[PDB]
């Protein structure tokens, strides 16, 4: 009925706001990025600090893992993305092309491609092996807040302060669908459901929405949290109960029942905006991370 997530670890070490936390696909590691220009790797189950990955000249907005858990990509205000070999910590490639801060990034499931979103209003698709830009999509008319590939990499979904959610054919770059409600508040997040049939989208009117984009219809609305200013990451949690999980600008992690939309738990502990949450791929484990009055990551664990 309800989870019972309890605090297990507080991961200290970043010196500015944390921007993003992500579990490796094999579940072994958490990676974190921060305004302090650094990536940090931590053990997912014992919270143990592993190493620092350095090289960006300005703060990092996002980090993402390849499917084999061997590479990371980061997006930075220095207008580049970097591909990192996690074991060595070396920068394998620097991805130049964006004309302003890069804000979001992701590998596709095969992990031969990376997608980025930028303040320059564009979405780019990059070849992992060469570090070259394959396509620049004129995706939006304001900064792009999130980019995500669907389950097999055949589609990209993007969101922008322009109020729109768009879905793109990866191979061609053709826009297959624009989602818009009668109202156009800035869309601060978007991602595909694990089965790729639905889309979870956050807008800066304190609202999360689950969209059936085959039919272009909003099915669920989740409220009660605070989200009017920041681009906060949300997630589907599928390892036990089927929940929706998001950060909030009242320093809490919110957890909703996906089907009934009822708030099932609120996680208190952070002392600043909870900007990012990640759900563990196999265990009922949540990582949360907060802005610069806090600077820590928290690992939580529930029985369902």
């Amino acid at each position: 009925v309800k989870p019972n997530y309890a605090l297990k670890f507080t991961l200290a070490g970043h010196t500015k706001a944390v921007s993003s936390v992500k579990f490796s696909p094999n579940g072994e590691w958490l990676a974190s990025s921060s305004a302090d220009k650094l990536i940090k790797i931590w053990g997912a189950y014992d919270g143990k600090f592993e190493k620092t990955i350095s090289g960006h000249k300005l703060g990092i907005s996002d980090v993402a893992w390849s499917s084999d858990s061997n590479l990371l990509v980061s997006a930075s205000d220095d207008k580049t993305l970097k591909i990192w070999d996690v074991s060595s910590g070396k920068c394998l490639k620097t991805l130049k092309g964006h004309s302003n801060y890069v804000f979001c990034c992701n590998f596709n499931p095969q992990s031969n491609l990376i997608v980025s979103g930028s303040f320059d209003e564009s979405v780019r698709i990059w070849d992992v092996k060469t570090g070259k830009c394959l396509k620049t999509l004129p995706a939006h008319s304001d900064p792009v807040s999130a980019v995500h590939f669907n389950r097999d990499g055949s589609l990209i979904v993007s969101s922008s302060y322009d109020g729109l959610c768009r879905i793109w054919d990866t191979a061609s770059g053709q826009c297959l669908k624009t989602l818009i409600d009668d109202d156009n508040p800035p869309v601060s997040f978007v991602k595909f459901s694990p089965n790729g049939k639905y889309i979870l989208a956050a807008t800066l009117d304190n609202t999360l929405k689950l969209w059936d984009y085959s039919k272009g219809k909003c099915l669920k609305t989740y409220t009660g949290h605070k989200n009017e200013k920041y681009c906060i990451f949300a997630n589907f949690s599928v390892t036990g109960g089927k929940w929706i999980v998001s950060g909030s600008e009242d320093n809490l992690v919110y957890i909703w029942n996906l089907q009934t939309k009822e708030i099932v738990q609120k996680l208190q502990g952070h002392t600043d905006v909870v900007i990012s949450t990640a759900c563990h791929p196999t265990e009922n484990i949540i990582a949360s991370a907060a802005l610069e009055n806090d600077k820590t990551i928290k690992l939580w664990k529930s029985d369902c």
